[PDB]
């Protein structure tokens, strides 16, 4: 509650880390029983709650039961029974106004694949359902325990009620409705539960029985004290909000994993550029992300880069401040605020009117948020985009294709996907709140749109799930492609020395031209290799050593070769570099995925993640069809698969072990 | 082609535009000949399952093998397949195993988009432009017409549309992973390819050189989906000219808004004149709006208010015709009749992409038009005498669409942000070799999401128009026995008094504009606390009034209660005959207008969602608002409503 | 530093405090890590002298990183590529001539003056951290600049904010550059003389850049850093005039001061800003007798729609003090103490251009609000009884301020296009080097713009609470007199038939109930109608309570009419004391809260802002309504309105 770690802060602040809160988050029991007090509910605890189905319950303790009763006991004390069956009424008719969104009429709608896109997501549901109950506790409402636990039982037994997806302006009091007309056992109530295997949609009523529930009664101003609020919007925040996270330290690692497949230098990252020249606290943090990801990376420079690469902590460190200032509103807002109104002050019996139900906290946090996640997406985009150019990979083969790029494309396809999910990401980011109507006969002049807003947000966190998922697929292979070039040069440095001690030497002999011709030969080699990248092996090599002939011309110079010994040499060289070439490519093929030679050079982190996607999802490097003769998978059934783990979050544990 | 009633200036409206469309056959075959191909056409065949195959006359065969000829006469299948392996990387499901109940096919392209994809895709190859074979043109067809349809990514294209069609184009090949869709025996299964062709006795087609750029090239899949964006963006906007007529009629406002003078004769603008026009037809013989004070913005500036987003939908319609059925967006393309190649960019969406971006903005326009029509009807202060939140019954224990009346913001607040524009985003693709790309998809995608929210919004008008001129009809039963009784009331009471007086008809006139001028501002109040509040002011008038005669206050306050019972009593009364009566002799008959009267009729008869009298008063919790306007919601998601929409304009 | 009120603990309040205290008079002494947003906003704003701290540590450092330099024709090769590339920055556009200045135009291509004072000084405190290997006699060249009045004449537009161009135009004109021009007052009479021309008058004498003296002099983000400061140093003063109005407006409503009661913040919704804004207000209404210690989301909302905006602010304050005065933007930076160079990319302003988003979304939102609370107030239907328009007289012949409440709602619409991030608008720059680039001055601009939207509706609000504040007094002040007249004329004219009854009490109650539930809704009414109108339905309930006594209707009609004549010259008379008294001496003083009272005395007695009584009244065109709202205007631009705004707070 004062850990920082599990309430995120305002202002900038060194003392408490991305990691910190997503190690927190993660850390939340799946299992163990989670008891509402009212006040310390985390976010973690939300997120397990609608995700993972773990129990939860009212706090087993005196206090709560005897703040509940004083609070119901005042509402009681306010003839007598028409101002009770006139209360009735009146909730009667608040449920009836409040159930009008649309949702299908039946399952004659349901086609394979489709039929509750107007629906609420469940986990949102569940989420509200369990931030609910968690304010009901502290008394403010005066809503019975027995209300309080016909929600906790839902919530246990699997009963999610279906609610329809538009209609609320966060001030959210129909979705809310739907709910309390579900656990009061409304006729025209349908909810969703999986009973034995299936899973199904009956009525209210007719999936109580089938658990021993009884609808409950609701009962003066309980009804009122029960739709009011705006836990709804408050769950889907929290979700989201969770989601970026791991989006944003995804993103983070695949900056430290383009920094390798780039062979960029990791001194941009250096302490002394962040931590001392210009100390924005996130700056640092993501400064120091990366630079823990690097330490030991045999494929990045260490010690003798575009915008992408070399501005990105200071460009994600604006973002991510956004983030932990946001997970610091919204913990205050879903375990520690009492949405409601009126508000009872039980011990000073008094009622206040106010106006905590304006969800404009959370609708902020969401278009913040939102925003953010364009930016992540705008600077990996370019980095993939720079990684996919010939012109600029520093040498790798032009769409990462492992053969003769005349009939390979390999990742094209997918520079033009990342483009539009980028593109996208970026319509998205526009604001929300600016688009505010005068509902409600103007009463509610003014409302915060915070479901919508975290609707909004919650599709860019899809988009840019399959934006960083094409760009992890990419990384991977482009590391592959890296490690084989870096194979082929251990070998080939040599072989250049052997091959012009052979073919010339005793032409140099006595004259102190073989180091002058070593090291102008490599030169001009490694200069021209740079801008042929995306030449055929064959037409590569003999252009790469018919420059190097040229060199040789000029520093032999004085020599006594003849036309036809150069270019004998050449020949050589370049069969000899063909050669090599093809069976360095073999050897990796034929290697499994665990003994992989990019493993020799990735840091120890970077490499947890090499594991996860080349062996427990299975996704593998391609050698291309038109090499193999066959059609394998498709990209896309591999990125696809990649795209899921982010999205059901197994990749979050890989993440949160390869930053700790 | 040249009618401007099928191919998009006052020599066309948009109501001919949509009875060319909605007369669009589902049972005929459509035959593809490359130029005659119209918006309905593609409609019918996405939708409707209507059958199409390439219209069989030589000298379309003539062509589509000359320009295949011209190629043989310039490995080739190894570039292909080349083509075809970095195409399919768009991110679909990866099993069963994730498919929940109604859930499952979200990053999925919808089935319709995919049929009308096909559909224009053959009718463009049949120009003998690309160099594709027949037997390719009706490998598809056949997928067409045996209900076959391939299960293409939802995204990944920045139409510049490859990785759509290569995901069409590795189906009917046979494509080892390429999975489609497809009704057999009953239900519905997802099927590879070749395990979907056997079942139906089809055989996987080989593409030869260049066949394959031929085949997965161009706009198809834009085009598709910006058309049936575009055909139901059309009726939205009809079904919004009808709810201002309605709404017009349940506030007893002005016709004469929509007078000729005020737009044929003072302001040209075509499309102004005919909204005008539409609404005028559209209220001639209604008793309810007025024809021989004031109206506000939301209706009175309709016409100059749709006008200008009618010329854009009407524009929009020109370029997508020509899009769809007469332009051929591959390359490169042959010439053939002069040998010749040429390379160009047909294949830049541009022309789709600008038509789905100002649709989008119109629809947000109309979303605000309909939206403050509506709350300004549901509100006591502003909707000319109508019950609170158009409820039944005592406004103290039913609030029937004040829950509605958020929901329409929320729906308007949606569609602003949906109207900012997709084409700003431009990202430098593919090595910059196309750092100019339409976006055209994404911005009909996006374009599609506001037809379906303008689609609830407008759904929910219609749901309270429909109850307010229902509590209109009744508030016109009562007026036309209430008259006489005030006049008998002070006859009785008065009168002896009154004898040998002139004050009798100045006490009428006086006493009939006080309740008048109250009742007004008191439609918010319960019945019985109304009415005594009503005559206890009318009785301050005849104490002035009647001021020199010998009344006594008991005798006035005696009259004031006398008349208060009476309204009450009247009202009940006349509420207790509406209730018993079937909705086919709704008192509203009587003042809905003929035109008007037909989607009364429709909704209240057809849909079966009837006028709600409460849930308190009734002692029951019947169903819910939410359930009737989901009703109407799917009756326009579904087309249902068009032809309902035909019969009122037309 | 270390204290949070410069940079739950630290409100609004505090932070604007801590700026107002900047002294304008004192040298403003630079060492590298001191610099703070005050201090920065005095030396652009208000000439406040500017100097390099005198220190051994400060300039040895600078000098032990020239010479780390020196030590790495190739002497003049060095000086060649300052000039290369102080060349192709000098790209941007402004007036070729003075031929095109024009009355009150001429420099809108140009950056504002401030503006660029306040890089100078931004771009000097980070030049003595001896990071980027500048010569000391550099630094004082901008010093003197500074303190000699010479500020640089630099393109508006042209930077991405990776700030190259206009730094490259202020390195120039401190070089002696031929082209670059200056402004600069001699004598009276400001100039813009060649810069060469400006060192020649004030015996300065051009720098020479040496090797990397240009590339560390025009590298970094000052200009976006400088802009931003200037626009969040505003925002800080809106916000805290937003908070003002709305405690003012509650006041002119009669609201309810409950609202922003510790219990609905403080305890039940914890929101560190939240508290912070409730306390403000809470605190602005002590001693309040318009408030009352049943209200419309504008003001029972206000404190959780403004909470987070706060809180945003807040935030940009401690990201812009870490930028503006203890950050080094250049590159590449080196490390003497370890005889290192290195290559970051700490010029890309990304935490600038963040705060500029930010803070130009809760711009709209204070708009929002504000005109919300507006609206309403000049709303008839919703003003709780205020006068139509807020007329002074009879609102037949006077609208007041019909037209402030379009135009608040014209700066609201714009407010909301401003909005919009510009941050999703990148290209790739520069061949594709400056693939992501900031966009930090460009949103920076816009956020300026914003304030100055905000600023013309805010001066609008405050213009209009104050007549609506006036028009209240003068209504309390009528309560005051006619409560005792009712009850007097009451047993003048039927206490002789009420005799012997308990019916006084009954009618005393009822008749003020009625008079106060009707004249609600008649405050568009002109006086004698108004009045008459009260009365007529008054009377309809002496006919109630007296229905048994012997009064004829006569009787109580003529009691009717000399209730409400005497209404009516009761109400002249009030008014005819109020337009008689000076401000000084108005009857809001005593209703006023002692801290509102100020904000009213300095608009009504500083700017010399009276109420309006009417130009049809009047029989005279007095100054227009415009020309007084521009004087709040101007007072708010100029800052003059900050101290009066921390006094109340304080």
């Amino acid at each position: 509650s004062t850990n920082l770690a599990v309430a995120g802060s305002h202002l900038p602040t060194t003392q408490v880390t991305q990691v910190d809160i997503v190690e927190k988050m993660l850390a939340a029991p799946t299992d163990s029983t989670l008891e509402l007090d009212g006040y310390s509910l985390n976010l973690g605890d939300v997120v397990s709650a609608a995700r993972k189905g773990r129990p939860v319950r009212v706090k087993d303790s005196d206090e709560i039961r005897s703040k509940i009763d004083k609070s119901v006991e005042f509402l009681r004390s306010q003839s007598a029974d028409t101002r009770t069956e006139d209360a009735i009424s009146l909730q009667k008719a608040l449920l009836e106004h409040q159930l009008c969104g649309v949702l299908p009429s039946s399952f004659d709608s349901f086609r394979l694949g489709r039929g509750l896109e107007n629906s609420l997501p469940l986990e949102v549901v569940r989420g509200a359902m369990t931030i609910r109950v968690n304010s009901l506790t502290r008394g403010h409402s005066a809503v019975r325990l027995v209300v309080l636990e016909a929600l906790t039982n839902f919530l246990n037994h699997g009963i999610t009620p279906i609610v329809p997806l538009r209609g609320t302006i966060s001030x959210d009091l129909s979705p809310l409705s739907y709910i309390a007309a579900a656990i009061s056992g409304h006729p025209d109530s349908k909810v969703h539960v999986v009973h034995e295997g299936k899973e199904k949609i009956l009525y209210a009523r007719e999936a109580m029985a089938l658990f021993n529930l009884e609808p409950v009664v609701l009962g003066p101003k309980e009804g009122l004290g029960l739709v009011n609020g705006t836990a709804v919007s408050a769950s889907m925040a929290t979700l989201a909000l969770h989601d970026a996270h791991m989006l944003s330290l995804l993103s983070q690692s695949l900056t430290a994993m383009t920094v390798e497949a780039m062979v960029g230098h990791a001194g941009s990252f250096h302490p002394f550029l962040h931590d001392v020249t210009r100390p924005h606290p996130t700056q640092i943090e993501v400064a120091g992300n990366i630079r823990k990801l690097l330490e030991g990376s045999r494929f990045a420079v260490h010690h003798e880069d575009r915008y992408p690469l070399r501005t990105s902590p200071q460009w994600l460190g604006p973002l991510v401040s956004d983030l932990i200032h946001a997970h610091a509103v919204l913990t205050i807002e879903a375990g520690q605020s009492t949405t409601d109104n009126p508000l009872i002050d039980v011990e000073n019996k008094t009622s206040h009117h106010g106006g905590n139900f304006q969800a404009a906290a959370v609708a902020n946090t969401m278009e913040k948020t939102r925003l953010g996640l364009a930016q992540i997406g705008k600077l990996n985009f370019t980095q993939l985009t720079e990684m996919l150019n010939a012109g600029m990979n520093r040498g790798l083969p032009s769409c990462l294709a492992a053969e003769d790029p005349s009939l390979s494309y390999h990742c094209k396809g997918l520079d033009i996907a990342a483009a539009a999910y980028t593109s996208e990401l970026g319509h998205l980011a526009n604001p929300v709140t600016t688009h505010v109507q005068p509902a409600e006969m103007a009463n509610q002049a003014v409302n915060s749109l915070a479901l919508i807003s975290a609707r909004r947000t919650t599709e860019s966190n899809d988009v840019l799930s399959l934006l960083l998922a094409t760009h992890l697929y990419c990384v991977l292979q482009a590391i592959d492609l890296r490690a084989i070039e870096f194979e082929f040069k251990k070998q080939f440095g040599p072989a250049i020395v052997s091959l012009i001690d052979q073919h010339f030497g005793s032409a140099m002999t006595g004259s102190n031209l073989r180091d002058e011709l070593v090291e102008k030969v490599n030169k001009t080699l490694a200069k021209r290799l740079e801008q042929t990248n995306s030449y055929d092996l064959v037409p590569r090599w003999h252009d790469a050593f018919s420059f190097a002939a040229g060199t040789v011309v000029e520093v032999l110079s004085s020599t006594s070769l003849s036309l036809a010994a150069v270019n004998a040499w050449k020949v050589a060289a370049a069969e000899s570099a063909i050669s090599l070439t093809r069976q360095v490519r073999e050897t990796f093929w034929s290697a499994a995925s665990t003994s992989s030679p990019a493993l020799s050079y990735l840091s120890p982190r970077t490499q947890i993640l090499y594991a996860f996607v080349r062996e427990e999802l299975g996704v593998k490097a391609r050698r291309g069809d038109v090499f193999l003769g066959k059609q394998e998978v498709t990209i896309g059934s591999n990125v696809s698969k990649i795209y899921e783990a982010i999205k059901s979050g197994r990749i979050n544990n890989v993440l949160l072990k390869m930053l700790a």
